[PDB]
């Protein structure tokens, strides 16, 4: 394997934010934007240096997609799931933190993973 791998999904296709398919999902319909999204995820640096996941607040982490609530390749990726999906995505900076970083958390031009399970969304 290498470390590039998956779909791009960005819109401007630089390959900033890559998805496997990990787990295929039930049902035809992938969120729309401003859905109520109900996900587990486990995230990383690529580095190793820090961790998390939604089962350290044991419970579901919801937010409303494509909102900014969170990272831009999480409103990008995100809307790519169907009902029961789990997926990877490795996301270049552009698409994170960005140059500017997010400490003390998330270094400059930091790269990060997530597995994401989509549980459920709802129509706001
Ligand atoms: C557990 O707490 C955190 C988890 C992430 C980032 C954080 O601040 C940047 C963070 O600090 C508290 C602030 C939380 C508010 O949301 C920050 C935005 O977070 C995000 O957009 C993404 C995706 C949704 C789950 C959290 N996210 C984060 O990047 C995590 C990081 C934490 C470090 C390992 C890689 C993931």
């Amino acid at each position: 394997t290498v470390t590039e791998q998956g779909e791009d999904i960005t819109s401007k296709k630089d390959r900033g934010v890559l998805k496997i398919v990990k787990r295929v999902g039930n049902g035809e319909e992938t969120p729309m934007i401003g859905d109520k999204v109900y996900v587990h995820y486990k995230g990383k640096l690529s580095n190793g240096k820090k961790f998390d996941s939604s089962h350290d607040r044991n419970e579901p982490f919801v937010f409303s997609l494509g909102k900014g609530q969170v990272i831009k390749a999480w409103d990008i990726g995100v809307a790519t799931m169907k009902k029961g999906e789990i997926a990877h995505l490795l996301i270049k900076p552009e698409y994170a933190y960005g140059s500017a970083g997010s400490l003390p958390k998330i270094p400059s031009n930091a790269t990060l993973f997530f597995e994401i399970e989509l549980l459920d969304f709802k129509g706001e």
